[PDB]
């Protein structure tokens, strides 16, 4: 994304969709790239603070994770994906998001559709699928508004 | 449609289903992989992951009036939609138990021309969720 503002995407946002290179990076409620995201805190310094979901050891696990700025715009490293990037493609900043990161990675993919607001946004997955086609995925979710009120979705 | 056209050997090389938890995982209810299709009526032979195995099934797809509508004889009756086949490359095919997908083809390879049918047939239903196999998936067992 040409010109990421990071001071723009402040607040608390919802997993819409996702999908994955590899099937077996979402297919399972524990699979390790199937993360809810809830809340992007951008700090001073222009890294980004993420809060967000997983579930783990039969929970629904609160994780924080701290993406750093790099070089590349719109790109941001990950001590917790063994410092594997995310990507974030494009964003209105008001309403949805765009993003891809690697598995813990140049060959594995996982991307989302974050929106603002808890319901189904076909505009913002109108995008997310255009964005996709250039992309190999295998598998695709779309989450409806009683799951993204849940928590981890369920 | 003429099921003696459908007779033979087939690969599932995408399935999409109205809820997540219909596909989502190796062992859910409707992750089946269609090895066969023999007319009598429409046997299918089938592989599903269940109880840790991949396990070889055959159910009995029952004609009706409709010439690409079968009933599955089960406790609960599941229709089957024959949405589109040319018979030699590819087939889809819609069960409503809820509604699962799946894009069918001859050899264990990516059609993508088939794809492209199959998304374009899937864009009023509601899908939740959506899996492409790979050819190394399709040549192996419960496409492990
Ligand atoms: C700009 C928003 C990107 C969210 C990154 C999510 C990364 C999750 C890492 C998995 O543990
Ligand atoms: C025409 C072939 C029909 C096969 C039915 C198998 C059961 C449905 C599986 C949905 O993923």
């Amino acid at each position: 994304m040409k010109g990421l503002d990071i001071q723009k995407v402040a607040g608390t946002w919802y997993s819409l969709a996702m999908a994955a290179s590899d099937i077996s990076l979402l297919d399972a409620q524990s699979a390790p790239l199937r993360v809810y995201v809830e809340e992007l805190k951008p700090t001073p310094e222009g890294n980004l603070e993420i809060l967000l979901q997983k579930w783990e050891n039969g929970e629904c696990a609160q994780k924080k994770i701290i993406a750093e700025k790099t070089k590349i715009p719109a790109v941001f490293k990950i001590d917790a994906l063994n410092e594997n990037k995310v990507l974030v493609l494009d964003t209105d900043y008001k309403k949805y998001l765009l993003f891809c990161m690697e598995n813990s990675p140049e060959q594995s993919l996982a991307c989302q559709c974050l929106v603002r607001t808890p319901e189904v946004d076909n505009e913002a997955l109108e995008k997310f699928d255009k964005a996709l086609k250039a992309l190999p995925m295998h598998i695709r979710l779309a989450f409806n508004p009683t799951q993204l009120e849940g928590q981890c979705h369920v």
